[PDB]
């Protein structure tokens, strides 16, 4: 039979219809096909720095999915300087009114697949997976490295909610630099949760 191109590593476009809200147009890059759940894909969408998980060929909210006739950009960064951030605890500084501090404590986890100049990062105030070109903020002083403060992948898990109901989730990735940290995808949420952070 004819073999179609793998959607991983491509630029994609699709409409998004969530219930009765107006239809939106989403554009992004497919970073990974989850080995332990091949229907699930990991995507970085333009303008959204929280990474998403979607069963792109099954989910009824995804409309007219297509591969764009574009190449995924391939910029370069200094390899040694990028690896110096991996596994480190950081303070990420954000713009705010003068005489007011807006900083978030977090941890740099890995260089992302496909978009290797972007980095996976998690925070204490928001435990979902984020992605950003952190070396831009590190060189400008807006990211500070702070002193020093066998895998569940594939295993299913259940969560007992406040109301009378349960939800299933699956461990999808083990962070190589910090093997006690994992990524979980629950079937009722598009965000990727970060588990095992202190």
């Amino acid at each position: 039979s004819m073999t179609r191109r793998n959607i991983v590593g491509c630029r994609i476009q699709h409409g998004w219809k969530e219930g009765n809200e107006p239809v939106e147009q989403w554009k992004g890059t497919v970073l990974e096909q989850v080995s332990v759940k091949p229907t699930l894909y990991i995507i970085k969408y333009d303008g959204k720095d929280s990474v998403y998980g979607l069963e792109l060929h099954r989910d009824k909210r995804v409309l007219a999915l297509e591969i764009l006739p574009e190449r995924v950009p391939t910029p370069r960064i200094d390899s040694r300087l990028a690896d110096s951030l991996i596994g480190k605890a950081v303070e990420h500084v954000f713009e705010s009114e003068e005489g007011t501090k807006d900083e978030w404590k977090g941890m740099v986890l890995a260089r992302a697949p496909v978009m290797d100049t972007w980095f996976y990062i998690t925070y204490e105030k928001d435990p979902v997976l984020y992605m950003y070109t952190l070396l831009d903020d590190y060189k400008d002083g807006d990211l500070r490295i702070i002193p020093d403060s066998d895998s569940l992948v594939g295993k299913q898990v259940e969560h007992a909610k406040d109301d009378g109901s349960k939800r299933t989730g699956i461990f999808i990735h083990q962070v190589v630099a910090k093997p006690s940290v994992y990524f979980i995808k629950f079937d009722d949420d598009i965000h990727i949760y970060v588990y095992g952070l202190v």
